[PDB]
């Protein structure tokens, strides 16, 4: 373990180029660096890192690093402001969890507008032009745009364009009490999407497979997709371009941003060697180039090498849409976001719910789920004697002069108390009831 670096990276990345970086790192310092790509390493890491047996460095999308950092499995990195300013500022937000930097950002991915140059040499700059564009291409048997409408990941760029957001991100922190899925911007975006469906410009049943097949066979002029899809379009011999997403009401589309990141194992005995390898060997032009020409990293976080990589207009498009988009939040509450919004968009796209009631319902679910988590957290942090006095002060408590029924109140733990109080008072007023009970 000591005096040696073990790096875990997914097998679909340029791990041989990373090994070349480790080889230059060895001949400069004498420290051996071995790169491995275990199967389902993102699931093996949380069990072998706390156990004491895993890698020193793990490369993965920043979304899973939030769960890792919640378990204390990632060490807090210490790059000075000089090294931080060498990377794009927004990429640093993707590797922050409860204020602490937990990883180095490596590469950046985001949705972009993919268009067929033979069908559409000049793609539209606004969503507003799409209806008139579709009516023209429909005369030739084509359609303007097809993309996956079944997953909020793909429809959120339009919904967030005019002001929708999952949780407010300010001062390097997410405010889980500021949910923006039912504000006026999200309504305007979803209304425009539904209007496209009603006016037959889109079909509510289009999924990822149908959209990809239709674009790669020249049937539609545009699709919305990421770099993972480029290889299939390369096979299809479609003459395609990758460009900035259309604006809506003058505001850019805001796709979710994924940041491939390098985290240092908290149980590693080579944190200093890892930091030296990542800052001075990997995150340089030479190291990124060695990795990228093995398998392309896409848009990278290192400014100097991203200018060189942006000579490919497709990578420039990815980075541009990334800078205009929003970092994918790495907090656990996003589980309520994905469930709620996926239902709302599908129901609104079908006409089972209006846009207003679909977004309202999604807003309530996320809000009530957060409130129940906050009620439990407030009750679980009480000491055993605080909990004891809380239990006894809880007797005779109940709405309408009827005390809440408990099986054995004097031994009801936090989970029982929180769930039962939430059912009788709502999750938010149960918290004020819990506080007033003590005082």
């Amino acid at each position: 373990e000591e005096g040696k670096l073990v790096i875990w990276i997914n097998g679909d990345k340029g791990y041989n180029g990373l090994a070349e970086v480790g080889k230059k790192f060895e001949k400069d310092t004498g420290i051996k660096v071995t790169v491995e790509h275990p199967d389902k390493l993102e699931e093996k890491f949380p069990q072998v890192a706390a156990t004491g047996d895993g890698p020193d460095i793990i490369f993965w999308a920043h979304d899973r690093f939030g769960g890792y950092a919640q378990s204390g499995l990632l060490a807090e990195i210490t790059p000075d402001k000089a090294f931080q300013d060498k990377l794009y500022p927004f990429t640093w937000d993707a590797v922050r969890y409860n204020g602490k930097l937990i990883a180095y950002p490596i590469a950046v991915e985001a949705l972009s507008l993919i268009y067929n140059k033979d069908l559409l040499p000049n793609p539209p700059k606004t969503w507003e032009e799409i209806p008139a564009l579709d009516k023209e291409l429909k005369a030739k048997g084509k359609s303007a745009l097809m993309f996956n409408l079944q997953e909020p990941y793909f429809t959120w760029p339009l919904i967030a364009a005019d002001g929708g957001y999952a949780f407010k991100y300010e001062n390097g922190k997410y405010d889980i009490k500021d949910v923006g899925v039912d504000n006026a911007g999200a309504k305007a975006g979803l209304t425009f999407l539904v209007d496209l469906i009603k006016n037959k410009h889109m079909n509510a049943d289009t999924d990822y497979s149908i959209a990809e097949a239709a674009f790669n066979k020249g049937e539609t002029a545009m699709t919305i997709n990421g770099p993972w899809a480029w290889s299939n379009i390369d096979t299809s011999k479609v003459n395609y371009g990758v460009t900035v997403l259309p604006t809506f009401k003058g505001q850019p589309s805001k796709p979710f941003v994924g940041v491939l990141s390098a985290g240092i194992n908290a149980a590693s005995p080579n944190k200093e060697l890892a930091k030296e390898f990542l800052e001075n060997y990997l995150l340089t032009d030479e190291g990124l180039e060695a990795v990228n020409k093995d398998k392309p990293l896409g848009a990278v976080a290192l400014k100097s090498y991203e200018e060189e990589l942006a000579k490919d207009p497709r990578i420039a498009a990815t980075m541009e849409n990334a800078q205009k988009g929003e970092i994918m939040p790495n907090i656990p509450q996003m589980s309520a976001f994905w469930y709620a919004v996926r239902t709302a968009v599908i129901n609104a796209a079908s006409g089972r719910q209006t846009v207003d009631e679909a977004l309202a319902a999604a807003q309530t679910h996320m809000r009530l789920a957060v409130a129940r988590e906050l009620l439990l957290a407030a009750l679980e942090e009480l000491s055993q004697e605080q909990l004891k006095r809380f239990r006894h002060k809880l007797r005779d408590v109940g709405p309408d002069g009827r005390s809440i029924p408990w099986g054995r109140l004097e031994r009801a733990d936090a989970v029982d108390l929180a769930e039962q109080l939430a059912q009788f008072y709502g999750p938010e007023p149960a918290l004020e009831v819990a506080r007033k009970t003590l005082k």
